[PDB]
C-alpha cells in the first residue's frame, strides 16, 4: 500500500521536513496515531518512551533514526528503511508481524485496577489492544476464567516462565506504597504500569518471578 508517516518528539523543523518528505514520496504524513501510519520517525537514534512510539511498536511500524527523513529528502527516494531502524523493540516487532506472528500480547488479559493518573488509562486500553490482549471489566477470577474453556497461551512468553499459561494481569499504578504480598495467584499476577510499557518498549513480555 501507501506509506503513512508520523513523527515522534519532531522539532517543529523536523514536522515540516517530514512533510516535504511526504510529497516526495507520495506519502501521508499524520500528527495522530492511526492502525494505518507504516513509519514513525524519530528525532535522535534512540526510541522515543510516549505513546506514538509504543503504538508503532506494537504495530510492527518503521520506527526509524530521523536521519532517514534526511537521507530519503537528498536522494529523492524511500531509502532503505532497515538500514535507520532502532534496533531492539522496534526491530523485533518488525520483523514479527512481517512473519504473521502473535502480538505481543496475544494470550494476555488486563485488568486495569484503581486510579491511573500519570499513565492515563485511555493509554493503557489502547496500548492493550494495539497489542492484540484483551482488557477485562470485571476484576479476573477462577469461577469466570474463560482460560478454562480453551488453551490460552501467550506466545511471547519465555519458554520455561509461567507467563506462557498463566495469562492474566491486573494493572496498578506504580508507587501507590503498594507492593503485593504475592506477585502471582493462580493464573493471575499482579504488575505495576511500568512493567507493562517497559514490555511495550523492549517488545517483550519480560518476566515477573524472574
Ligand atoms: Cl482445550
Amino acid at each position: 500500500g501507501p506509506l503513512v508517516l508520523i513523527g515522534s518528539g519532531l522539532s517543529s523543523e523536523q514536522q515540516k521536513m517530514l512533510s516535504e518528505l511526504a510529497v516526495i514520496l507520495k506519502a501521508k504524513k499524520y500528527t495522530e496515531f492511526d492502525s494505518t501510519v507504516t513509519h514513525v520517525v524519530v528525532p535522535g537514534d534512540a526510541v522515543q518512551s510516549t505513546l506514538k512510539c509504543m503504538l508503532g511498536i506494537l504495530n510492527g511500524c518503521w520506527i526509524l533514526k530521523f536521519e532517514w527523513v534526511k537521507a530519503c529528502l537528498r536522494r529523492k527516494v524511500c531509502e532503505q528503511e532497515e538500514k535507520y531502524e532502532i534496533p531492539e523493540g522496534p526491530r523485533r516487532s518488525r520483523l514479527n508481524r512481517e512473519q504473521l506472528l502473535p502480538k505481543l500480547f496475544d494470550g494476555c488479559y488486563f485488568y486495569l485496577w484503581g486510579t491511573f493518573k500519570h499513565h492515563p488509562k485511555d493509554n493503557l486500553i489502547k496500548l492493550v489492544t494495539a497489542g492484540g490482549g484483551q482488557i477485562l471489566s470485571r476484576k479476573p477470577k477462577p469461577d469466570s476464567d474463560v482460560t478454562q474453556t480453551i488453551n490460552t497461551v501467550a506466545y511471547h512468553a519465555r519458554p520455561d516462565s509461567d507467563q506462557r499459561f498463566c495469562t492474566q494481569y491486573i494493572i496498578y499504578e506504580d508507587l501507590c506504597n503498594y507492593h503485593p504480598e504475592r506477585v502471582r495467584q493462580g493464573k493471575v499476577w499482579k504488575a505495576p504500569s511500568s512493567w507493562f510499557i517497559d514490555c511495550v518498549m523492549s517488545f517483550e513480555l519480560l518476566p515477573l518471578d524472574s
